[PDB]
DNA sequence: TGTCCCTTCGCGTCTCT
DNA sequence: AGAGACGCGAAGGGACA
């Protein structure tokens, strides 16, 4: 391995080799993931305790073992998991999945030991639910966040007027300790001096790097309003994503250039800045605005719309690379390429439509126009790749029309909805009398999967919202408003009677 | 060279309707 | 239904052993 010893690299490769064997049966991808983030000692630990982890009272799946191992200190996490999973499950109520979720971060050992130690007091003295304590714990630095919630939740509620839910939201990111301390410290000045509300301060603090965003907001809000004419509502919006600090500094540096030299409006710059990686997007639009409107290309409106998402930089650079071949070799129009690019993971959708537009048509019989519609949503790459896999079993075994599959895939989260449909189509039709017309109709929206899950929960185990919602009313509800429609309905019978 | 903590970027999904 | 919100993994950097 590294430069101390030599050619017992062989011993290490042999250890990696035997992990391809049973009980874990790991593939290249999984070994690579462990080596890249847990390091050699994590790889050696997995090998050493592969039987203990997979058996006994733990019963972990290989994917679960891989998730715990693939972080700094992973060997500590695997060791500690073996020690604490049973007691956390039995004595504290948590499920194994939750224990694994806590353990699957850098310093997982510390988080698991702290949850063991603090979950009781946090539930009893502070009123949190086990679920909330798990969400706090399930990030790098989780020990610190839990200890800081314990120390500061009282003052943040009583002196600064926040709710426990709010405190939990600030705490449930990496560097949660840092954000909670910064909130305790700057909340008064941000409200009193800069005119913000607590809600806004909370929104800025409820992301990774919140500390940095809050200090940056304290520091640049004045200049950005008084010198560049932005509103405080706009500044906050920039600041309310992870990386807000970076987006704010870049806005200050590029707002004059982009409005003067390139003709964008302030509200357009803000919209580009208000996403994760806002800094990256701003710089990329400035660099690529000319060429994207050069030799024809696109309208500036369209550049802004591509830029105005998480990963916007990746989308723009992918659009610049593939627009020509996609239009020319595959026959698409720009308006379609833009529509594919203007979602989260634009880059991923484009690349996938590149390698799958030719192949979904052939091996499965879809139109291009169908294929665009799939990729023109967030998660395009996931929808396409799942259509490729699951179209055959959906039509042939479950008897669905291909146009039906396509209608399910043609929404954000399509892969979820499909994978769910396949799971829940049988129990819905044959066991509860729903038609596949109705199940397709519930699946065919955003939040298809949760809607299907909620509906089956209510049917399989008749919940308390009594029989008046017959099976067609639940379908009409599930289509109209998903899981939220379903949950709101439950929450009302609970008190209106 | 491992372990812990913090910050940023990007991808994917669901809510609000 | 498009914008805005949620979650989570990868990766990189700093501190300390």
């Amino acid at each position: 391995m590294q430069w101390s010893g030599a050619r017992a690299l062989e011993a290490l490769l042999t250890v990696a080799g035997e992990l391809r064997g049973p009980p874990l049966q790991l593939d290249t991808g999984q070994l690579l993931k462990i080596a890249k983030r847990g390091g050699v000692t994590a790889v050696e630990a997995v090998h050493a305790w592969r039987n203990a982890l997979t058996g006994a009272p733990l019963n972990l799946t290989p994917e679960q073992v891989v998730a715990i191992a693939s972080h700094d200190g992973g060997k500590q996490a695997l060791e500690t998991v073996q020690r604490l999973l049973p007691v956390l499950c039995q004595a504290h109520g948590l499920t194994p999945q939750q224990v694994v979720a806590i353990a699957s971060h850098d310093g997982g050992k510390q988080a698991l030991e702290t949850v063991q130690r603090l979950l009781p007091v946090l539930c009893q003295a502070h009123g949190l639910t086990p679920e909330q304590v798990v969400a706090i714990a399930s990030h790098d630095g989780g020990k610190q966040a839990l200890e800081t919630v314990q120390a500061l939740l009282p003052v943040l509620c009583q002196a600064h007027g926040l709710t426990p839910e709010q405190v939990v939201a600030i705490a449930s990111n990496g560097g949660g300790k840092q954000a909670l301390e910064t909130v305790q410290r700057l909340l008064p000045v941000l409200c009193q001096a800069h005119g913000l509300t607590p809600q806004q301060v909370v929104a800025i603090a409820s992301n990774g790097g919140g500390k940095q965003a809050l200090e940056t907001v304290q520091r640049l809000l004045p200049v950005l309003c008084q010198a560049h004419g932005l509103t405080p509502q706009q500044v906050v919006a920039i600041a309310s994503h992870a990386g807000g600090k970076q987006a704010l500094e870049t806005v200050q540096r590029l707002l004059p250039v982009l409005c003067q030299a390139h003709g964008l409006t302030p509200q357009q710059v803000v919209a580009i800045a208000s996403n994760n990686g806002g800094k990256q997007a701003l710089e990329t639009v400035q660099r690529l605005l000319p060429v994207l409107c050069q030799a024809h290309g696109l309208t500036p409106q369209q550049v802004v719309a591509i830029a105005s998402h998480d990963g916007g930089k990746q989308a723009l650079e992918t659009v610049q690379r593939l627009l020509p071949v996609l239009c020319q070799a595959h026959g698409l129009t720009p308006q379609q390429v833009v529509a594919i690019a203007s979602n989260n993971g634009g880059k991923q959708a484009l690349e996938t439509v590149q390698r799958l537009l030719p192949v979904l048509c052939q091996a499965h019989g879809l139109t291009p126009e169908q294929v665009v519609a799939i990729a023109s949503n967030g998660g395009g790459k996931q929808a396409l790749e799942t259509v490729q896999r699951l179209l055959p079993v959906l039509c042939q075994a479950h008897g669905l029309t291909p146009e039906q599959v396509v209608a399910i895939a043609s929404h954000d989260g399509g892969k979820q909805a499909l994978e769910t449909v396949q799971r829940l189509l049988p129990v819905l039709c044959q066991a509860h009398g729903l038609t596949p017309q109705q199940v397709v109709a519930i699946a065919s929206n955003g939040g298809g999967r949760p809607a299907l899950e909620s509906i089956v929960a209510q049917l399989s185990r008749p919940d308390p919202a009594l029989a008046a919602l017959t099976n067609d009313h639940l379908v009409a509800l599930a289509c109209l408003g998903g899981r939220p429609a379903l949950d709101a309905v439950k929450k009302l019978e609970h008190h209106h009677h």
